[PDB]
């Protein structure tokens, strides 16, 4: 499904955002 | 299903983003 | 439902992100 | 609906995140 | 419906967040 | 669908946010 695909792509991007935010948080410390 | 799984994975990632944002806010 | 629960947990996390971003924005004012 | 309510609350929080990010972006300049 | 409207408003807010993040990245 | 379109536009914006966050993270390395 187009919706199923979109949700999968959002999940992937959110995982990448979570990683980058942790990098920023550690990089500020 | 696949949608239920995707929503669960998004919820998990958003919880992790919320924690990291709090760490940035405290770190600043 | 599992979807209903997931959406509720996303709403909760988004509220927490919104709070932290506001704290950062104010904290950059010093 | 619980889903309808959740989506409304997410939309509200995303609007607030958009505002705060713009504040940070301007505050960095 | 209400869900379709909410998803449209989320899409709009995410576009605005994407622009602001790019401004921060360029500003840094 | 309107929902299908909205989800696609969210996916696109989230990919762009992910890119910008990576740029910030690397840019904080200098």
């Amino acid at each position: 499904g187009e919706i199923a695909q979109g949700i999968k792509e959002i999940a992937k991007g959110i995982k990448e955002i979570a990683w980058g935010i942790k990098e920023i948080a550690q990089g500020i410390k």
